[PDB]
């Protein structure tokens, strides 16, 4: 019933005797088996989901250790970016939204919770949180490799700095343009998770198609901003906000100075976007209306029309109407007043498509010019026309939607006929100083080239020689090679390590994570040394990195680094052998929605610093969780967290659970109900074994049919459960080493009932030793508990 007491006493045992810090001598590098998984961060409670993830890999540790080999499976924390900063102001702040979530979903003490407004309290208290959870779970973890990332943690921080110095002598670090988050009113960069208000809210590229205002001037320009530039081909007329503000203006970048025509707002906005603005002076709206335009795509000429829908401030406050497929269009061009002309009724709307005029929706639901809930129409239009839609315009005919707005798009843009301006899908993207921010485009950001194509293909030829779990997921990695392009790599806001040549810019979450594997094998040496007060950080120069990881053993180099870091040669040389002995990596884990960034970044960056023979060797993946039938929100508090899972269940029967579910990329579910049925379940399995380990075996049995056949039953099990872990099929390894076991084990009692001999007890002895060896990888504490039973 209650395993409480025989988890803390074997967990007490295993970190006392320090059982999980291998030691290198044991067995050859050929035994050795080293296996990571994407270290969290600390901005809160690991959940039930988060338990999957770091679960397999144990589950697998366990397994190699129990087939022989040497294993590492050590842990560490991720503290780099903006997320925690912003949570820390937050709180300052006394945000409720966050507030309720840290106190609800988290349980943090209300005294304690205020002390997170210093971002390091918040580091602090999750980093033990993690930590007593990760032990609590009996996690086979070597802590004596610890550490934490960014510049609060030295020795680390300058590993980073090596890995940096090495892609910027490989020219794989590259400075450029990039559209970034800014307070206007501070006029400074913002941190991406450190704002007031607007977190989610992603910048989108508005298409503004620049149409032709002619009257006496010879330069004016209407530019409509479009998320849909394909629909150029059928604008029956222009959208503006007669109440609104717009202004006449001088629009300059470099040497090429025009003149334009945008909302007062969209003025102040593009003067942060690479542009010199200088507004003429303020146009009303109506002061627009009448005036035709050219489409500078199809000659056609058309009028400026009124509609309160337009927002002057998102994009430049002028739309392209294309009735026929854009629900607003249609019930804006609903009229029945005065205005101050009329020759309506004129010119029919062109489609370019499930009727021609796709105005069904917009006559499914009813309308009006302004009744709002317009866009659900708007949804389901431009959702479908994007999937199927053929276009039917002459230029591209027969083409899929999808492919000519890419092309009209990428044909105005080299042209000049069409422009790019940056604007968040939401109004409410707020900085820590409380000002609205506007999106700045800078020339000097970072970035990791990841596009360079001979990177690419080293990366392609490192791919082909790993395992990757699901198989199936190969080909995603092959495409996110080939599509990738260079990534900012540094941030202005957060918590990091500097970048070593312009220590204004700390090191990116995702960029200062892709090859710390390398340095867990060199952390045990490094806390000792730094425990013992005998280490100084600033000695470990890339000269040092350089000689651990990439070169030749050297007593003379380890001599000479001697002298220079004050660390004794023979320790420099058993760093670099505990490297040489755990690398290459045999297994990086994570959840799969890690691959299309830092996982694949980790292979790139391990193919453009290491030698071959230390290239990665597979990457196993897994899905994600739900609980009770739903995503798990911290927002709407449905979260279960890893240790309270724990302490209400055990920690066993959480990790049987959870590994029973799904292998690889599929996903489970967390279902109360099936927990507490599997718990009944195990605590029937530890109450057999017991029984069975009292059993004394003594010569040999004559074995009737049905013990032969139990005895059977179990070596298909064993072979079965063993081919299944090879291949991280946790689900799959749990029907053979638990369920199946246990369904044979009840038939055999039942066609059984009311015998008792010497062959009996010795099938079930043999059982029960069978049974906790293969369970003990699952529920390693109730193993060792009945292991001690077992004799």
């Amino acid at each position: 019933l209650n395993f409480k007491a025989i988890e803390e006493k074997w967990q007490k045992r295993w970190l006392e005797a320090k059982i999980f810090e291998p030691n290198i001598r044991d067995k050859p590098k050929e035994k050795k088996f080293y296996i990571t998984v994407a270290f969290p961060y600390l901005s809160g409670h690991l959940h039930v989901g988060h338990a999957r993830t770091y679960t397999i890999p144990d589950v697998i540790a366990r397994f190699k250790r129990m087939q022989g080999y040497n294993v590492l499976f050590p842990m560490a924390w991720h503290i780099t970016g903006s997320p925690i900063v912003g949570i820390a102001e937050r709180i300052k702040n006394r945000d409720p939204k966050t507030i309720w979530i840290y106190r609800d979903v988290y349980k943090v003490p209300e005294e304690i919770l205020w002390t997170f407004e210093d971002p390091i309290n918040i580091v602090k208290y999750f980093m033990k949180a993690a930590k007593e959870t990760f032990i609590r779970a009996g996690f086979s973890v070597d802590w004596s490799r610890e550490f934490y990332t960014t510049s609060l943690f030295p020795p680390f921080s300058k590993f980073i700095e090596w890995q940096f110095w090495k892609l910027k002598e490989k020219g794989y670090i590259v400075k450029g343009a990039h559209r970034v988050r800014w307070d206007p009113v501070v006029g400074t960069p913002l941190g991406d998770h450190d704002l007031m208000e607007g977190e989610d809210v992603p910048i989108l590229d508005y298409i503004i198609i620049k149409f032709e205002l002619r009257e006496n001037g010879e330069v004016i320009y209407l530019p409509a901003a479009t998320l849909r530039p394909e629909t150029v081909y059928g604008v029956t007329n222009m959208w503006v906000n007669p109440n609104a503000t717009y202004v006449k203006a001088k629009v300059r970048r470099k040497d090429k100075e025009e003149t334009w025509i945008v909302s007062k707002e969209a003025a102040y906005k593009l003067s942060f976007q690479d542009r010199e603005i200088e507004v003429i002076e303020e146009f009303k709206g109506e002061k627009l209306i009448g005036k035709y335009v050219r489409n500078p795509v199809s000659g056609d000429e058309v009028i400026i029309l009124p509609a309160e829908f337009v927002d002057p401030d998102n994009a430049t406050g002028v739309v392209m109407s294309v009735p026929a497929h854009a629900p607003f269009d249609h019930v804006a061009l609903e009229d029945l007043k005065r205005e101050t002309e009329i020759l309506e009724k004129y010119d029919i709307d062109p489609r370019i498509v499930f009727p021609a005029v796709e105005e069904v929706n917009k006559l499914g639901i009813k309308s009006q010019k302004d009744k709002e809930k317009l866009e659900q129409a708007t949804k389901t239009i431009y959702k479908a026309e994007y999937h199927k839609g053929i276009f039917k315009v002459p230029p591209y005919e027969g083409k899929p939607v999808q492919e000519v707005k890419e092309a009209i798009a990428k044909e105005m843009l080299e042209k000049g006929i069409a422009e790019i301006m940056y604007e968040f899908a939401e109004k409410n993207v707020i900085s820590r100083f409380g000002n609205r921010a506007v999106i700045k485009i800078i020339h000097d950001q970072w970035f990791i080239d990841y596009g360079n194509p001979e990177w690419k293909e080293k990366a392609r030829k490192a791919l082909e020689r790993m395992k990757i779990l699901p198989e199936t997921r190969r080909a995603q990695f092959e495409a996110i090679i080939d599509w990738l392009d260079k990534k900012a790599c540094a941030r202005k806001i957060g918590l990091g390590t500097p970048l070593p040549w312009d220590p204004e810019w700390v090191i990116e979450s995702l960029s200062d994570s892709t090859i710390y594997m390398a340095y867990y094998t060199i952390s045990r040496h490094i806390n000792k040394l730094r425990q013992e007060g005998k280490l100084d950080p600033e000695k470990l120069t890339p000269e040092f990195f350089d000689y651990i990881f990439l070169e030749e053993f050297s007593e003379d180099k380890e001599k000479e680094l001697e002298k220079k870091t004050g660390i004794p040669a023979e320790i420099i040389h058993e760093m670099k052998e505990e490297f040489e002995y755990w690398y290459p990596l045999d297994w990086r884990c994570s959840g799969k929605d890690l691959i299309p960034n830092h996982l694949t970044f980790f292979i790139f960056n391990h193919v453009a610093i290491f030698r071959e023979e230390h290239w990665p060797k597979g990457i196993a993946v897994n899905g994600f969780g739900t609980l009770e039938g739903q995503k798990m929100s911290k927002s709407k508090g449905n979260v279960l967290n890893f240790i309270d899972a724990i302490e209400e269940n055990g920690a066993d029967v959480v990790r049987l659970y959870i590994m029973s579910l799904a292998e690889h990329d599929s996903d489970f579910d967390w279902r109360r109900k099936e927990v507490g049925k599997l718990r009944k379940q195990i605590e029937r399995f530890y109450e057999l074994i017991s029984q069975f380990a009292e059993y004394e075996v003594k010569g040999n049995v004559e074995l009737k049919d049905i013990d032969r056949w139990m005895l059977h039953r179990l070596n298909k099990a064993i072979k079965e459960t063993t081919n299944a872990l090879e291949e991280f099929r946790t689900r799959t390894a749990v029907q053979w080493a638990f369920y199946s076991i246990m369904n044979d084990l009840r038939w055999y009692l039942r066609r059984t009932e009311g015998r008792d001999d010497e062959a009996k007890r010795y099938v079930l002895r043999t059982l029960a030793d069978v049974w906790v060896r293969l369970m003990a990888p699952f529920t390693p504490h109730i193993c060792e508990e009945l292991w001690e039973k077992l004799g």
